């Protein structure tokens, strides 16, 4: 089985975040090269921009949040998730202790500036789900795109935003420095289930159904690499992981990055496998807050498949 497309371009909205560690581990360990792939990765400020790179034809596959497949299918666009990086969202929402030191509850977010990676991204979706739960609307706040790294940290620290939704190590950098109060945490499976009522698959590889139709062996090769990266991560110490990523991912604080790997480890997918209740949990989540969203019209089965994750696990048991 030869590769239909050896040269693949991946778009990720936040490559340095622990949310996408499997992607980076697959690249630096040569797991894509082992499958005969020539993978380019283009980074973007958040997942909404990374998705637009694929829609726009600049990239082939998205490394982004699973819930986007369902949101797209609602608009009539068919995309398919086929390898999992994260099995919980691992998204934190923090209020600025500097600007909202009296914070009493969700009321107090009204009229305020809330940092997300990019508008329309999962970071934004989690806050909107929170707001809808507590009887607020999206238009009650203003969302500011601050990206996936240093900008996001300094934007909060400096007072430019009053709250932030992001992942480790950005979230952890701010925790440790005493700068945010956490109001939503989805780093653990338990906290996630408490909020969404089932598994919320997070980071994954997903692509237009057309790409999956034209390039089955390429999709398997990609999936092989993620699955191998997932399994490496689970056996590696924080130290080995910090040794493997580019130095910029540490945000100048190796000790915090290593504690962040510890806090977010439960959320990383151990083997690439998409959980069975995932798409339905995600669809149910989107129907709580997306306006004029009609979940009845989406077929969740057309958003995802373990076809390739089963074979990748067959082929790389260890």
């Amino acid at each position: 089985q030869k590769l239909e497309k050896a040269k693949v371009q991946i778009a990720v909205g936040g490559k340095p975040l622990i949310y996408y560690l499997p992607l980076t581990i697959a690249e630096v360990k040569g797991f894509f090269k082992d499958e005969g792939l020539d993978v380019s990765i283009a980074d973007f400020a958040g997942g909404s921009k990374a998705l637009q790179a694929v829609v726009g034809g600049s990239a082939d596959v998205v490394s982004g949040a699973f819930e986007h497949t369902l949101s797209l299918q609602a608009k009539g666009q068919f995309y398919r998730a086929f390898a999992l990086q994260g099995r919980a969202p691992m998204i934190g929402v923090g209020v600025s202790k500097k600007n909202l030191p009296g914070y009493k509850g969700p009321a107090d977010l009204k009229g305020r500036k809330i940092g997300v990676t990019a508008p329309g991204s999962s970071t934004n979706m989690v806050v909107n789900f929170f707001l809808a739960k507590h009887g607020l609307k999206a238009s009650d706040v203003s969302f500011i795109g601050v990206g996936a790294g240093a900008g996001a940290v300094t934007a909060l620290r400096s007072g430019q935003i009053d709250a932030i939704s992001n992942t480790d190590p950005v979230v952890s950098m701010l925790e440790t420095s005493g700068d945010i109060q956490i109001i939503v945490d989805t780093r653990t499976l338990k906290d996630t289930k408490e909020i969404f009522g089932g598994n919320m698959p997070a980071g994954c590889l997903y692509a237009p159904q057309a790409f999956v139709d034209a390039n089955p062996n390429t999709a398997q090769a990609l999936t092989n690499a993620i699955v191998r990266a997932d399994k490496w991560i689970q056996k590696a110490g924080a130290d080995e992981i910090a040794k493997a990523v580019p130095e910029g991912y540490l945000l100048g604080d190796p000790a915090v990055y290593k504690a962040a790997i510890g806090k977010s480890m439960e959320g990383l997918s151990p083997d690439g496998v998409i959980p069975e209740d995932g798409a339905a949990t995600a669809l149910k989540a989107l129907a709580a807050f997306v306006p004029d969203f009609d979940a009845a019209k989406v077929d969740p089965a057309k958003a995802w498949t373990n076809e390739y994750t089963r074979r990748a696990n067959e082929k790389y048991p260890n």
